[PDB]
């Protein structure tokens, strides 16, 4: 079988706290003796329209920040700002802090999101960083400060902190250094994204997943060159496929005996002909939020 | 569409996963208080699995034949018993991470989160729906048996599924935590097959309510139907009939939208009998059936 699978979220759950400033409450990430959260927690509804954050922050004191880990208040003993993230120093260390690193992910890479409200984890799901640097998440009011992550060995690599929704219903946020993915800003304005494209290497991985699980109706006897495939891909607002992508897809090619460029010829046919009402792995649309690694890990 | 399969945070279940080994056969177990629950076929050799006599295999077993480990730390077994297709191993340590919990038997259509585990180590979490033919469309590899499915209500974990088997069609079958299989399956390495599946009507209705909540309501009509007339029609399209419990669990969405359940049934009947005619609902020409009414409330509100 084949499902969108998230990483087990327990190591991150043990880090989630609630942060309140004024009448604004959102989530923070408590690692060692520092709580990370979105800096717009310090804004009023008036401030949000055009916030001078350095000016707003210098007017705040440590005691204006209420941090709760469950039923327990954590005392803030210092604060600083790093881009769009606020770092609240507290007087106690989190014993549940996992081994962790902060990473900035590339478009096309996937990660798990732990959606939280009032410091309490609510749900976990898998996302991709889109080529236009949005993510297609599920986030409601109070979700800011929810984080995205991957787990490798017992190391949690944090890559995303949630800040905003766009009018189209997609989402935007920062890495854990507080730098946005994409051309977005933490002000209360309607913001559009650049034109999105489909993550081609991921669609190919997913087609190989469909073969592994006995779905082959979309295959064909033909082949294509890499450049001729990329010409068609770009026409259809698909990302180009690089030789590194082809290399990355090797194991799936070897496993199934279908050459990468043969699978490219299959996808080319699907882009030009459509699915004609058929489905692949249950989906009526081509799925692009499984990486080659995601498919490998889950199929072997 | 705006909706996606969302799992429950898995930490409270991660803290209960162990591994159980008999001989060279290792699968996963669930450690709650001082009991470990796991599939009874852990006591089988690969050759026993072809035609096991479980009562006879068990009488030959002693407490000291069971290796239970949390990570690489052994948990001493002090008692053992069989309950249907589950083995209960009493251990000498109460799990300090035991959450508030209950054991529940779910109905077809209900969704739950699966924490896929190998050698007692969690690999991934995903949302599953119990199909009307009592299979789930999981993602499971060798060594996954004993992985559990669950829902979390407030702080209480309701365990509903323990994994035992993969069928030829690639779907999965298992038990509740009292060891009673969902559906007509048995824990023996003998050819078995899933019954013909059907569409989960209550969940399609939940999906239509979700569409309405998001302002996509072209499919609403001025008509209604009786429950019996709808059920008889639905079965001709390989949709499940509705139960009274289904009507009841659509109550909150009906109240939220002001659309009576049977009026929504009449709208669905028209979609079944006339097709979409090229239109979409929530951006899809396909009707989704693995979001329950509770799931829709979770993601809309
Ligand atoms: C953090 N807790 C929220 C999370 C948002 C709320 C709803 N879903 C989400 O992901 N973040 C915000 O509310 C941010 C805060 C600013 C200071 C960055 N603002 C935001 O996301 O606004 C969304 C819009 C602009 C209201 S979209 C819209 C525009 C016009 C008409 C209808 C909708
Ligand atoms: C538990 N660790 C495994 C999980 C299986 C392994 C691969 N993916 C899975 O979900 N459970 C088994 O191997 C069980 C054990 C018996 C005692 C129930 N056996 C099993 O699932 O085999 C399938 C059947 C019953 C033989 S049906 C079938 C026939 C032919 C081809 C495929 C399936």
């Amino acid at each position: 079988g084949f499902r969108k699978m998230a990483f087990p979220s327990g190591k991150v759950e043990g880090c989630m706290v609630q942060v309140t400033c004024g009448t604004t409450t959102l989530n923070g990430l408590w690692l060692d003796d520092v709580v990370y959260c979105p800096r717009h927690v310090i804004c009023t509804s008036e401030d949000m329209l055009n916030p001078n954050y350095e000016d707003l922050l210098i007017r705040k004191s440590n005691h204006n920040f209420l941090v709760q880990a469950g039923n327990v208040q954590l005392r803030v003993i210092g604060h600083s700002m790093q881009n769009c993230v606020l770092k609240l120093k507290v007087d106690t260390a989190n014993p549940k802090t996992p081994k962790y690193k902060f990473v900035r992910i590339q478009p096309g890479q996937t990660f798990s999101v732990l959606a939280c409200y009032n410091g309490s984890p609510s749900g976990v799901y898998q996302c991709a960083m889109r080529p236009n640097f949005t993510i297609k998440g599920s986030f409601l009011n109070g979700s800011c400060g929810s984080v995205g992550f991957n787990i490798d060995y017992d190391c949690v690599s944090f890559c995303y902190m949630h800040h905003m929704e766009l009018p189209t219903g997609v989402h935007a946020g920062t890495d854990l250094e507080g730098n946005f993915y994409g051309p977005f800003v933490d002000r209360q304005t309607a913001q559009a994204a650049g034109t999105d494209t489909t993550i081609t290497v991921n669609v190919l991985a997913w087609l190989y997943a469909a073969v592994i699980n006995g779905d082959r109706w979309f295959l064909n006897r033909f082949t294509t060159t890499l450049n001729d495939f990329n010409l068609v891909a770009m026409k259809y607002n698909y990302e180009p496929l690089t030789q590194d992508h082809v290399d990355i897809l090797g194991p799936l090619s070897a496993q199934t005996g279908i050459a990468v460029l043969d699978m490219c010829a299959s996808l080319k046919e699907l882009l030009q002909n459509g699915m004609n009402g058929r489905t692949i792995l249950g989906s009526a649309l081509l799925e692009d939020e499984f990486t080659p690694f995601d498919v490998v890990r889950q199929c072997s």
